[PDB]
């Protein structure tokens, strides 16, 4: 049935959800939440996700949090719906690596940037420079290495477009409208394989639906 | 003529300005715009706004930037459109005080909050307490002092609502939708003053305005 | 055949993954290795781990690094030798969820306080107050939630012990060493979960091989 | 009658305030008080400033502190004494832009730079580098807007000196007494535009009466 | 002759010196210097201090900086002259500990109290709440061992009042005049330990040479 | 009679103990603890050190802490065993200033090296950019101070090795072994210095025995 992914369109963290349910071609909507925002605070998004934070998927009686916890759940419950996000022709050490590796390495490097550098200023707020100069740095060290990775391998896991990769979507797509795009410009594997992601139909849809703002 | 109001409606900052276009009663529309969200990066509501930062307001042939010099120009140019935010009645030196104070004492203190408590779980972030403890502590101080003010001063400048009072008004707002709501609850004199805010007609019309999301 | 974790017998990263590995009965050893303490640095580990991080682990010709890939590598490949950590009674839903939750909430609140006060003060140094502060009052949050979650599950997935509570093991340890023990303690059911966990001989065994200094 | 400035005569936020007295020919005498350097700490100038901040002025019955709510205060109650740092003439949608710009994007950066390389070793410490290359960068950009800006104008409002320009001269002047004048040095307009407010007669009052001590 | 102190007579590090100068007996002068504050930047009291820092002293044809090394110098060079405190009646191995905890102990927590709590408001600007939190937390804890030494020891080293006391007077004089002065007074033998320093003659004509300022 | 010293073999701290021990020729054990390692937490180690840091050193009735306390305490006790770390000869202001130096400019940048770039590894963690980048430049800044120094003297306080010299040794030995290695090498007489110093044979005897783990 209709899966509801609670959260706002414009989240990443939304994004990287919606890009593993377009993938596997399900039907979905995604409701926007008051988290908190209707004051006199007592607790109720509390009831999906007991942590309070976006997203939260709605799977008939299943309900989860964790966008990673999310995917990984759909990816191999709907195994056959769809892309394979989960192909037995990927090498399986690989896979469960690289899916660590976009937790830990890319992930928390990522989001600072993006935070800094779109959302704040959207806020009326001026990035902080020790923040983006912190991050970028670790990030590019990091992107040393997929680089290095990705010239051996076609994409994260093998010569297949899996889980992992699918993961990385959202946060590449914002960075490349920071003025930090070049960190996967100037790596011609890291760009080769980001364009790749980005020439996917699924990948396509899911661009379509973010609610992006027109220029001045 | 239609003021255009460049800014996203949810963030406060716009409301700040939104705040003092209403009480003047002045006709505007707000223009949400894509600050990079664009990539390939080369610069345009830079036009508007050269820091890049949100809210922009183009009046006729003027265009200014900084919510507070917005609304004090606002305030002045069209002087005599809807409330009177500068009376001649109030005291210059409270109300230029407390302009700064506003801008010094509170806004550094009750952004943070509201950033790391309301706009971080919506992005999928927990709040960071080491930033929500420090804030929320030097607001209290800040509070402490509003409320010895208050209790000798109807508003913040004397008997009548101004600019003063204006500039408060939507960081107060989500303030109250936050867990630190009771750090104005707690204070009788803040209390009723913030409660005397929302009754105005002018902010009615301004709350009505934003966008905010539906609960769970 | 004997598999090889790379690292320090005493780092609960390295800890989390020999917690797998007992579990499983897997035969194994645990080999320190120099990182970049031999100088004049030219690139060793970098071989197994192009992060640089400890533990890696070698199963006849894979590689693997990130414990926690590892840990799932292991529990799904290893899937019959002993305990069952990925039962397919247990709800997978849940499984996910808590497997996210440990890595983004529980683990960066958990070593940050064992680092402060266990590490730092063997190197000569005072644990950071604030960094403290920070951190055990968000474990404490968290730990919340899983106080009313265990109230309703015996362990995080279900009525059985899965990988999801293995990967908790090691740092519920290390932290019941620590003055913020009394984080577990004070919560009736996470209490006894840890307990319980505890009592699993895999884990005896474990516990038995970490080098662990002689009183005063 | 004679104004009371209360402050530290080598306080740059001290300096702001008898900028804005000296461009006026107001009289006054700047009285250094104790703030709390007194012990059994019970609350004196806290009668003046409740915030307990300096500088705090005294005018006859008026009581005013915030050095900019105190410059405007003084601008245009006595706006006929001395210079016309609010001329009609002047742009007000500019004005009122560059005295936001001065308080929310020059004075955020400016002081951490000569708290660092001038308070701080005078005191026995070391500059903290962090510190430094954040709000180091941070006013370069930000210079860089107002070198755009003053190849277009003469001064930030016009061709007229007004307050907004005022407001920077105590800042600019310690700024060039660090190893960071090169931020102002290094951009033709911002040079040529802080070398006119140097040439000012009342600024050369100001400048005079700094208790700057001698060379080694 | 008389020995030449560079630096400002308010900063406590110089009235670390003094106060060892004045037990002494020793004659000298403090000579306030421009450490950068000339601008045009081309290094000058980096003749006496290369790291640019304040105190220095020159004693004939002998240059020492670092306030401990210069006291300590002192102590043994001028042994006879004033008090000996360099006591041979003293416990070596007390005396030794002590100079070391007041090093890394006491002074790095008690500086940033005195800076946020005296300086920074002095200056314009309010304490950081987090800095004094985590500060105050720490020294209180570094307090409660030297309550339960002092409950021992008449002094730091034994019976006698040695140099390990000394370099303890001019921050214990600062933290008195803060609202964190509780944190001497609430412990009964630190409090007594502190009274009798503030008893000593020499440390009284010391206290007498600070210029502070007079109340509002 | 054979000195105990307290702690962790690996620990650069408990090295510069071992490395004046080794030099004076004395006989010690180095003696591993449980801090507080053992759970159920009620302080042990705590009557030797109540501050609870490694390392510790019981001479006979002694019980010092504090690494520099204790190098002091042994130098001047052990005054003739081995190597006179305490010559008559050196300079005594020279000798003072730098063993303050070392403890307060190249000790606080040197160990957050070590730290980042050494020990988080080993336990999982990787260099924190903005701690690495902050410390490595102040660092430099200080060994430019050195370099200049030591091309004027052949050691820090004159022609012959002292304590000054020796307190260095250990984290000169372990910034070697990090990519920072480069800010020794770089600098012509501090790379010759720390050259000289490795050649001495207690420090040879003291590298010997750190338990240093073998390549990958």
């Amino acid at each position: 049935a209709p899966l509801k992914l609670y959260g706002m369109p414009l989240s990443p963290n939304v994004v990287r959800v919606a890009t593993v349910l377009n993938e596997k071609g399900l039907d979905f909507e995604i409701v926007p939440v008051d988290l908190t925002t209707g004051a006199h605070k007592q607790p109720d998004f509390l009831a999906l996700n007991p942590f309070g934070q976006i997203p939260a998927l709605v799977d008939g009686d299943e309900v989860l949090f964790e966008s990673r916890a999310i995917n990984r759940y759909i990816a191999s419950k709907y195994a056959s719906e769809g892309t394979d996000l989960l192909p037995a022709t990927a090498s399986a050490a690989k896979l469960e690596v690289w899916l660590e590796v976009e937790s830990h390495h890319f992930y928390p490097n990522a989001s600072p940037l993006v935070f800094q550098l779109l959302v704040r200023p959207l806020l009326g707020g001026a990035p902080d420079a020790a923040v983006v100069d912190k991050h970028a740095e670790q990030l590019a060290k990091v992107l040393d290495v997929y680089e290095a990775h990705l010239a051996r391998n076609k994409y994260l896991a093998g010569d297949e477009f899996t889980l992992a990769d699918a993961n990385h979507a959202s946060y590449l797509l914002y960075l490349s409208k920071t003025p930090k795009a070049g960190l996967v410009a100037a790596r011609p594997h890291v760009k080769a394989w980001w364009e790749a992601i980005v020439a996917r139909p699924a990948f396509q849809k899911t661009v379509a639906a973010i609610p992006l703002p027109p220029p001045p």
